[PDB]
């Protein structure tokens, strides 16, 4: 089909995040069926970033969960068409980051084009002192709302010291296809910086989703 079963990944981002704007790109591979993705990334313009990595990584594309064989996958019925998302997160202290990122293909790659936007972040917060430590693992609920898809995320990050840092996260996915459309569903996340420079102008993300009735 167009999905196979090993894809490429190239990314930009376009970014700004209390006023400080920044530039990043990607590139990585994953195996869709199996749920999992690696993405490399590399800071263009902004370096160093003065802010938390953390409230980047799950901006840096659904089309990589395993799906058991009766939920139907809206994600990977899309393409070669693609979809697209847009995303508030909401901080605990106030904090709000807006995303939109634009999923295409082409051959065995896919691409995404990324704006994010963070704002109202405290100065002496965590995610401006850069003292958070990576997300939980988290259950994504996946309904469908007005012919697309919608998923809800009661999240935390974890901080320096053993404390955590709460964030709702509220995501609409658009296929840019009629798709048969599922039910209500779960998807349980993981996702990890497996490694980093100093200031981490080079950064190498890791997820893994499975979705379950
Ligand atoms: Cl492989
Ligand atoms: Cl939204
Ligand atoms: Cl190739
Ligand atoms: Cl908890
Ligand atoms: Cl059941
Ligand atoms: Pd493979
Ligand atoms: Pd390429
Ligand atoms: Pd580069
Ligand atoms: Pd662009
Ligand atoms: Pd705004
Ligand atoms: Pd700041
Ligand atoms: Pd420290
Ligand atoms: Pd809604």
């Amino acid at each position: 089909g167009v999905i196979k079963p090993d894809m490429k990944i190239k990314l930009k981002m376009e970014g700004n995040v209390n006023g400080y704007a920044f530039v990043i790109e990607g590139e990585g591979e994953g195996k869709p069926y199996d749920g999992t993705n690696t993405i490399n990334l590399e800071v263009k313009e902004g370096a160093p970033l003065p802010f938390s990595y953390d409230i980047l990584t799950t901006a840096f594309n659904r089309a990589f969960t395993k799906y058991p064989d009766d939920i139907p996958n809206y994600f990977k019925q899309s393409f070669p068409e693609g979809y697209s998302w847009e995303r508030t997160m909401t901080f605990e202290d106030k904090g709000i980051v807006k995303v939109k990122s634009d999923i295409s293909l082409e051959e065995d790659s896919f691409i995404y084009e990324i704006y994010l936007k963070g704002e109202n972040f405290p100065p002496n917060g965590p995610v401006m002192q850069k003292k958070t430590t990576g997300w939980d693992a988290s259950t994504e609920r996946m309904y469908v709302r007005d012919g697309v898809l919608k998923g809800d995320v009661k999240h935390k990050l974890l901080l320096e010291g053993g404390g955590y840092y709460r964030v709702d996260f509220k995501t609409i996915y658009r296929a840019k296809k009629a798709v048969k459309l599922p039910d209500y569903h779960f998807v349980d996340h993981r996702i990890e910086i497996l490694n980093y420079d100093k200031d981490y102008n080079k950064v190498t993300v890791y997820e893994s989703a499975v979705a379950r009735n």
